[PDB]
């Protein structure tokens, strides 16, 4: 029933708002939606588990796309999508 909180690291390793997610890729998904989420150069985002000393580090972008195969009528040829993959993993102390 619990969802684990995360923290957003900056360019220096600094810290930001408390993110959450049942899995680090959620915190990351909500890190994609954050700003420079582009597939040309995803908004590099650093998550930090408030449990493990493992700085999860994904690259996070958005693509307003998803042209319909079997989609609903109201659902266009694209949609708001924050996409994140993890390129590696960083470490807390």
């Amino acid at each position: 029933s619990n969802t684990r909180n995360f923290v957003l690291r900056d360019e220096d390793g600094n810290e930001h708002g408390v993110f959450t997610g049942k899995q680090p890729r959620q915190a990351a998904l909500k890190a994609a939606n954050r700003g420079s989420g582009t597939k040309a150069n995803p908004d590099i985002i650093r998550l930090r588990e408030r449990g493990t000393k493992k700085v999860h580090v994904f690259k996070a972008w958005k693509e307003i796309v998803d042209a319909p195969k079997n989609r609903p009528a109201w659902m266009p040829e694209k949609i708001s999508k924050p996409f994140v993959k993890k390129e590696r993993i960083e470490k807390l102390e």
